[PDB]
DNA sequence: AGGGTCCTAGGACCC
DNA sequence: AGGGTCCTAGGACCC
């Protein structure tokens, strides 16, 4: 029942996939710019004092000598995000992905499968690779230490792997559930790898500085939490099991809870190919007219460059605003196999700073 | 883009599973038993005058001389309706459930396959198989009537397979669609197969004798459709399309009308392993204190008895009442590789003439 | 920002 | 009755 997960996480990932798209990026301090608002930023931009999310006046005000490329197209991002998850699949056919730029791995057929071609001495080099976490001494006795360097040297490859094949470096982090892997990967912080171990546990979970920082409890369970006396991770662990129930509900507060003390049940998602493809127009309140057909006729446009790709085509559409609502309707199947469309998107408009087209429900 | 679909329809089907559950019900008056109504009855008992939802005191007032036997229990109803499904899927791997007793299937690779093991005399013996549907004469040289027999002899074998294999007497329906398949199965009513060919189409829309009898358009549907001046199926077709958009929307509007002309787009679904488990208990407000958790209980007895089945285990349970409410949650994966349970469906319970208990998202 | 994800409670429907 | 089914609009979440 203990298993070994790994998390690969790409570094800066949408200016890292410009410093390929363009190699003169290199050593320059590079920001990606989506509205007025710099989305992310490479290493040489992040120590001038540009900061991720950050505007792009204090961007150009704290670092006037950063270099900007646009990042309101996402294609060459996803691309380059599903050769990832591709690469990590040639070692292990179940791979979850997580936004663009993570992935876990279950490498327990893997790990068991590589204890087995081992005779005693290669057991004996069976060392980390990359850091462990708070410096733990590993007793190679304990076949739960085994396997969690087994797993590390495996999580080597993906990385040089992807180095080698894809280009992309970043980190990765390797623990006994989705959980502890997420968190234990961005602790050596540039491009690097780091293991925990099973008694580091803890160590990792209080060194959070507000329990938003677990994966999992967000913006609306950290209002709540907050609003109990509940700030420190070890409040949260701490905690009357009921109240929680009865504040938050039985399905949040049994997994939020279980969350705190390191706990994740939740099995390595094979995510396979994608549920949906969308598309958003942020506006200063600037559609007030009838006029959100043309950013619902120009995102249909790209939307109709992608929902041909892979083989596969929608059946339902979405139409999402904040003026969230959404009316969704089936396509017609006779569309199935532009204009026709625009009008059903307007019947779902005129059914209700921002809107979205979304196409899912994909056979 | 012309198909051929079947659609295989047991007969009298509970109390047909009593007459091979038990040989000595045969040619006796036979009424199936839920609560105090017969929920359906075989041949002798239709013709003696019990009816399906009549209650069980007419039922025994036009028949005092009917036989009975329970229906509370659906198991030998349900374990004889995959073996239906499975045989067809020995005939084709996608076929289509609905309900207990009835099921479609695509013919249209098996149909294709048996046009070209054909020389010329074995296609001049491309008969019917059973009724013709408005006794059409068949001209042989439109390869949709050509089809359209091939599929109703493939609809022969279905039926004599499910009889000399499983024992069931049932009817079947070919058409150029789901829906039409549907009405057509039906018109010859004890045992026997009618194949719509296509011009016979409108002549089977349009002896429906109230709009609800369209596959599809149900209580709430007919309810607006009623309160805007349509009736009869024709009302239906000619009715405005803009007018019947804004009042049942955009999704309802475009498929119920399509419907009334004939039309079905969907394809045969293959449902595979089912969705979800569940159970009902109905009462005459008679849960009116906590004595709710006898029933939840009980319903959870049989259902383990049930999710224990088939493979494969459940990760979410949902309680449904009418003091319909339901509420869900995912259950805690220590208990998915009784009692605790029963607290966790208390939960649920306690979060609001009949209780019901259903396991689903099935992994 | 701009993408993604699943859950839920209800809504219709079928038999 | 007593089972089943999918859709929808929202709800949370992640990056
Ligand atoms: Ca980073
Ligand atoms: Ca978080
Ligand atoms: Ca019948
Ligand atoms: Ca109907």
């Amino acid at each position: 029942s203990s298993r070994v997960i790994v998390h690969v996480d790409l570094d800066c990932f949408y200016a890292q996939v410009e410093m390929i798209s363009n190699p003169e990026l290199k050593d320059k301090p590079l920001g990606v710019q989506q509205k007025y608002l710099v989305v992310t930023c490479n290493y040489e931009a992040r120590k001038l004092g540009v900061k991720k999310l950050m505007n792009v006046r204090d961007a150009k005000e704290k670092c006037p000598q950063l270099v900007l490329v646009n990042g309101e197209d996402l294609t060459r991002y996803r691309e380059m995000s599903y050769k990832v998850t591709e690469l990590l699949e040639e070692f292990s056919p179940v791979v979850e992905r997580l936004g663009f730029d993570e992935n876990f791995v279950d490498l327990t057929e893997m790990v068991e499968k590589r204890l087995q071609q081992l005779q005693s001495d290669e057991l004996s080099a069976v060392t980390v690779s990359g850091h462990v976490y708070n410096n733990q001494s590993i007793n190679l006795l304990d076949v739960l230490h085994i396997r969690l360097l087994v797993g590390s040297q495996i999580a080597a490859e993906m990385r040089e792997a992807m180095y080698n094949q894809l280009g992309l470096t970043g980190c990765a982090g390797v623990a006994s559930n989705k959980l502890l892997a997420k968190l234990v990967s961005g602790v050596f912080k540039p491009n690097q790898q780091t293991v925990l171990l099973p008694e580091s546990c803890q160590h990792l979970i209080h060194s959070l500085n507000h329990i938003k920082e677990i994966p999992g409890i967000g913006y609306k369970t950290a209002k709540c939490l907050e609003a109990l006396g509940i700030n420190s991770v070890r409040d949260l662990q701490t905690f009357s099991p009921k109240i929680l129930e009865k504040e938050l509900g039985i399905s949040v507060a049994q997994r939020i809870q279980k969350l705190s003390f390191g706990e994740d049940n939740s099995p390595v998602i094979l995510s396979g190919p994608p549920q949906s493809f969308s598309e958003e127009d942020s506006f200063k309140k600037c559609s007030s007219e009838v006029e959100a057909k043309n950013k619902i006729e120009e995102l249909l446009a790209s939307l109709l460059n992608r929902v041909c790709q892979d083989g596969r085509k929608p059946h339902t559409v979405r139409l999402i605003i904040r003026r969230r609502e959404s009316r969704q309707c089936p396509i017609p199947s006779h569309v199935i196999q532009m204009t026709p469309m625009v009008d059903i998107l307007m019947k779902l408009f005129r059914n209700m700073t921002l809107l979205s087209v979304c196409f899912c429900n994909l056979k």
